[PDB]
């Protein structure tokens, strides 16, 4: 028996809603918040237009925060992938200090170069749900606002993070590519399958590094949309170790603190054969 994995695009209706959610604690202004946000997630059915939403005046000035200060760092930290992509969003989305992206537009923009779009997710999805997306170039994202309080990190996904993190790879014919590949291994395999999976996704789509005509460059969206991370991984302080599915998938996935160690790949290619290579083995 195969567990229920999703078969088309609109079937990702079924497990979307299957989310662990918030539950700032003490903040019934937040809250309220993101209970409204949590909502226009749960409604969305596949087809709609993703709502626009009309982001308060404390959201735009956490973003440009996150945005302003992630820019100075870009140049230096970013791989050249990320940074060809990154004007394009500018120009097309509304990418700017005083403005959040809608969800929407950045689908759009998506659907045209890479054949990716989003859906708007109420919080945590089961890494099989999440990675079952991904399969039919489906990104599940966040839609509300990182807490004022901790710009520079949070250890919770938010909009910023999808928006600063994972779009401008997504934009990238190679990157979905790989991507939608771990995906597709994940579509009805084991638990153990899945979960070597998604720590791998994890250390590459997340927090991976790359080697760039000899200097380390950051890829991971998690480390894209963290000030502070972002410093810490090329800071020298930070222990790295080559990209290497059987190694990699054994490591620990850490929730609530900086990583304790990144894998650097070679690129995007080279990162997605030993993924060819890794699942047939665990299938
Ligand atoms: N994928 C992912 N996963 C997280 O959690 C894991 C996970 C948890 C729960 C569930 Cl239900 C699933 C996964 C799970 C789901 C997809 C695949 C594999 C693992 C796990 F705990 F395993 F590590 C946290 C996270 N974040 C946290 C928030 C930040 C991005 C990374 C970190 N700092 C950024 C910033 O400051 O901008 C934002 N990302
Ligand atoms: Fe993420």
């Amino acid at each position: 028996t195969v567990p229920w994995f999703p078969k088309k695009i609109s079937d990702l209706d079924h497990c979307a809603n299957r989310v662990l959610m918030y539950g700032g604690f003490k903040d019934n202004v937040y809250r309220k918040r993101r209970k409204y946000f949590a909502d226009l997630a749960m409604n969305y059915k596949h087809g709609d237009p993703i709502p626009k939403v009309e982001f308060t005046e404390e959201e735009i000035k956490t973003w440009g925060t996150v945005f302003q200060e992630l820019n100075k760092l870009y140049p230096t930290h970013a791989c050249r992938e990320y940074l060809k992509n990154l004007p394009l969003l500018s120009k097309y989305c509304g990418y700017r200090e005083d403005n959040i992206p809608q969800l929407e537009d950045v689908s759009n923009f998506l659907k045209e170069r890479t054949g990716f779009s989003i859906r708007p997710v109420a919080g945590y999805l089961s890494p099989r749900d999440f990675l079952s997306g991904l399969a039919f170039r489906v990104f599940h994202c966040t839609q509300y606002v990182r807490h004022s309080s901790d710009p520079f990190y949070t250890p919770e996904p938010d909009t910023c993070h999808e928006l600063l993190g994972h779009v401008p790879l997504l934009a990238e014919p190679s990157f979905a590519q790989f991507s939608q590949e771990i995906g597709l291994a994940s579509l009805g395999a084991s638990e153990e399958a899945v979960q070597k999976l998604a720590t791998c996704y994890f250390f590459t789509v997340e927090f991976g590094l790359c080697k760039q005509d000899g200097q380390l460059r950051v890829f991971g969206a998690g480390l894209l949309s963290s000030i502070s991370e972002l410093k810490h991984a090329l800071s020298g302080h930070a222990k790295v170790k080559p990209f290497d599915p059987k190694i990699t998938c054994k490591q620990e996935c850490l929730i609530t603190t900086f990583q304790d160690v990144y894998f650097v790949s070679e690129s995007f290619e080279d990162a997605k054969e030993k993924m060819r290579e890794f699942t047939k083995t665990i299938k």
